[PDB]
């Protein structure tokens, strides 16, 4: 089955483009991910940099997840990231969302061996 650093990947990433580029991003990436296939997601984010940039945080600063776990690690860095947010009018299969641009610093959780990425716990 896909692996824990595998789905963040297919979650989380979107090296291919610097920055969402107009107000569908969200509805387009959070379907063709297979993010809606069972139900919306209420919220996402996508990370646009590169992989080898996201897998380094988990030597970055660790603190502690919003859960209390400590295997989470802050970016040292700002990266640009896009914020997608379920809509009053989404409904099944229909899923729809507010796509928002920002610039922030992130936080994942991080596991094995190699030590990588398997959760995004928040943009501060």
């Amino acid at each position: 089955k896909e692996t824990a650093a595998a789905k963040f990947e297919r979650q989380h990433m979107d090296s291919s483009t610097s920055a969402a580029s107009s107000s569908n991003y969200c509805n387009q990436m959070m379907k063709s991910r297979n993010l809606t296939k069972d139900r919306c997601k209420p919220v996402n984010t996508f990370v646009h940099e590169s992989l080898a940039d996201v897998q380094a945080v988990c030597s970055q600063k660790n603190v502690a997840c919003k859960n209390g776990q400590t295997n989470c690690y802050q970016s040292y860095s700002t990266m640009s990231i896009t914020d997608c947010r379920e809509t009053g009018s989404s409904k099944y299969p229909n899923c729809a969302y507010k796509t928002t641009q920002a610039n922030k610093h992130i936080i994942v959780a991080c596991e094995g061996n190699p030590y990588v990425p398997v959760h995004f716990d928040a943009s501060v």
